[PDB]
């Protein structure tokens, strides 16, 4: 009834009580696996009460005075109007604590230290602009990254809402041709199309970077160029293929998702951009070499002058972990925070490690925090993990078409 | 029914074979545990029925005389006897729909062509070692390896099992150390404990070749040597990197699992080895690289010059590609079949399209399935996958000691 966990490497076997906490059902079912799937009115006062319980457990101050206290005044604000605001400190407790539960995320070691913006007064996407200029100039900090979420204004009924209409604050653009291909990045087509659409000039390179559209509630987006100055990129050269710098590569600073609905106690809030640092292979591997991204990979086998003809020269193996050093030899050399999938893994399982003793084990999706080159070389890929959702949390959201 | 996108391409299939999935799996909506590595006559007929009518829709006879007869006449054996015997095709096609089922295996494209070998008029421990030695040796086939399984006496009401208690027909030794240490590969020390306690005078090399025990009903395990020119052998060398030969490693050409159970329309062979090929990553990354196996990562990269002081670097990830292009080119040498991560992943999607167009689905296992590196270089990291049970099937089983 309770989870036996192993790791395979040493031998160590756990049990994950913090499973029986499992709200949101999840997708599998005792007839099929679905795992591997990466999108799989009073009912807001069960959410609350949860919340507000951990708390002040969290604060050892669970069943004293001002454990009540609160339970009443959100009791009787829902009673008045059909929904609550959160103090400040538990809206940064509810945020640490939905990174801390995102099962995804194989940075969670740095949960504990998280920068939160509240933007709950926030109108208009003027001003929508300054708080997302404030926490990116604030995130990238001349690339000595701080992890940072700003919160934009909760979701009441019988009004429109807000959102960031990128999947990221920092993305490049997508143009198709005269043969329907793609220059630049192929995973934002669509959204490079709307802003075209809503009147931003295309332009002529692989490495634009896109302009933002912000939408305040029930008022068409608006476009905005993001200042330059602002966003720190990363010219990408080699230690050693001194011919790497000329394939003219880039990528940016501060991966920054601003797609992802933030849940806690009940309250939604549709636009909540969080900030970290990225872990290499991420750009690297994924939005580099993935066929579907840039798909860099044999450009750089050829000028390697590798044998490309068979794939028993793994070729492709060797391609790929050159950029990947390029990727961290860039970063660096720019002095921009950067972590490598060996140093990030090894965290995680410290971080497994500490959860197990604070809370009784810790939701973790394999498929994801094994990372996507040299996976059985990282320690989390011979240990087990348990899967489950817990609140509060970070959710996917519909976009807004 | 599960939809399942494949992100490289875009493209989107339903699992409908999922709905038939017979035996229930690990999994819950509270939590999924996917990532776990080991997770009455009225049954029998109804599970033998269900066979029965797979194998007649299969020879494109399903609702016929011979048909009818079958299914009357297994009901008439179990009720006088039972349990029943499976014809000789029945045995042949319920080996390979078994094989066909296996949601971890990658070299299912395969799974049509499979030579069957009928064992189940075995008498001895004697007469199953001389049936296990002409398995190695069509199986082998001087390096150009083929498909097979041997398969021995049903478990019965009256009398004990067959079992090999060798968990693949060819493995090496693993001898405890006067330091604590292994010598020898560590995942077979509990095995070779149990030869040298039934007899077996111990060598002391890192590639010592394990004699088999073998259990006929109601008997102790008996010892048997394998003929040394029955084991085909690969030394193992590096194409440019010369040192790489004088490590003294060795891999063995064929892989045989012989620990598994095969069910078949409800009855259980827990002794029917298997042989295909192997893949070069289990080899090259598992079976070397593994901190709980061979281990020999550092060595190589130290021997390779790279920097070992840095996680950064990537000189993990470096030395084990060399090792994979070791084990791709020395098997070649050898002329003794091999596949490349690269290759296998490609015919796996193969097998997927084929399988969709035929059964309406797959069962896979996706975290199996994903080579041990270069993950998301190969099609199959960007495939959703259902991972579910069917009958016939191969199944873990205890241990007998
Ligand atoms: C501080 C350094 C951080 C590192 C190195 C890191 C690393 C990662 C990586 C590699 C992923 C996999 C995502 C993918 O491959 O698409 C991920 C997922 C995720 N992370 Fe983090 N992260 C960091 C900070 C944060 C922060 C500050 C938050 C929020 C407060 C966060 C929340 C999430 C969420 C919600 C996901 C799942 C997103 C998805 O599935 O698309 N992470 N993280
Ligand atoms: C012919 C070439 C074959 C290739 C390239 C191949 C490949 C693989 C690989 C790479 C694995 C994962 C192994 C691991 O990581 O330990 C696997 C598992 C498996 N294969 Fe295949 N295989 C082949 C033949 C066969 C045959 C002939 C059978 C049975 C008739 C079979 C049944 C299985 C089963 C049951 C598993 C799961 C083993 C386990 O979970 O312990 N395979 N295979
Ligand atoms: C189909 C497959 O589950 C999917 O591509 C997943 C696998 N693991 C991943 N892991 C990370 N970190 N990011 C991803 O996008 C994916 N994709
Ligand atoms: C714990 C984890 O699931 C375990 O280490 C698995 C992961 N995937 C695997 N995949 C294959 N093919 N073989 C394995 O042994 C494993 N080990
Ligand atoms: C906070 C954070 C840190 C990090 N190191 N990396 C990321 C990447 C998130 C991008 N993910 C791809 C997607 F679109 F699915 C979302 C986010
Ligand atoms: C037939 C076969 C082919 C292949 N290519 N590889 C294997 C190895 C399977 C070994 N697996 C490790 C375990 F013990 F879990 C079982 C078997
Ligand atoms: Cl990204
Ligand atoms: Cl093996
Ligand atoms: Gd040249
Ligand atoms: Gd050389
Ligand atoms: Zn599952």
């Amino acid at each position: 009834k309770f989870p036996r966990v192993k790791n395979w490497e040493v031998g160590s076997i756990t049990y994950d009580t913090l499973s029986a906490q499992a709200q949101q059902d999840g997708p599998c079912t005792p007839r099929r696996c679905l795992g591997s799937l990466v999108f799989p009115p009073e009912q807001l006062l069960s959410q609350a009460r949860d919340f507000i319980n951990q708390y002040y457990s969290s604060i050892k101050r669970s069943g004293s005075q001002a454990h009540e206290q609160r339970l009443q005044e959100v009791e009787a604000e829902v009673a008045a109007t059909g929904t609550y605001q959160l103090r400040e400190s538990e809206l940064v407790f509810g945020a640490k604590q939905a990174w801390r539960n995102a099962p995804r995320c194989v940075g969670r070691i740095q949960w504990g230290k998280l920068q939160v913006f509240d933007a709950r007064d926030c109108r208009s996407a003027q001003e929508m602009f300054t708080y997302i200029c404030n926490h990116i100039k604030y995130a990238t900090n001349r690339g000595n990254l701080r992890s940072a979420i700003t919160v934009f204004p909760q979701r009441c009924p019988g009004r429109g809402d807000f959102r960031i209409w990128n999947s990221q604050l920092v993305r490049y653009a997508g143009y198709r041709q005269q043969d329907g291909s793609v220059r630049g990045d192929p995973a934002n087509v669509e959204i490079t199309e709307l802003c075209i659409q809503h009147g931003w000039t295309p332009g002529n390179g692989r490495f634009d970077v896109l302009p933002l559209l912000l939408q305040a509630p029930d008022e068409p987006p608006e476009l905005f160029l993001l200042p330059p100055e602002l966003v720190l990129e990363v010219p990408l050269e080699h230690p050693t293929l001194e011919w790497f710098a000329a394939l003219g590569l880039r990528w940016y600073a501060l991966p920054a998702v601003s797609n992802m609905l933030l849940e806690i106690g009940g309250l939604e809030f549709p636009a909540a951009p969080f900030s970290g640092w990225y872990m290499s292979t991420e750009i690297g591997t994924r939005n580099l070499c993935d066929p579907h991204r840039y798909n860099i990979l044999e450009d750089v086998a050829v000028c390697m002058d590798l044998d490309t003809r068979t794939t028993s020269s793994l070729w492709k193996d060797k391609a790929a972990v050159e950029i990947n050093v390029a990727v961290l030899h860039s970063y660096q050399l720019a002095k921009v925070t950067i972590v490598d999938h060996h140093a990030a893994t090894a965290s995680f399982m410290k971080h497994l490690e500490n959860e197990q003793k604070a809370r009784g084990g810790c939701p973790a999706d394999w498929a994801w925090i094994v990372p996507p080159i040299s996976g059985s070389l990282t320690p989390v890929f011979h240990q087990e993990m348990v899967n489950y959702f817990l609140s509060p949390a970070f959710r996917y959201q519909p976009d807004p078409w």
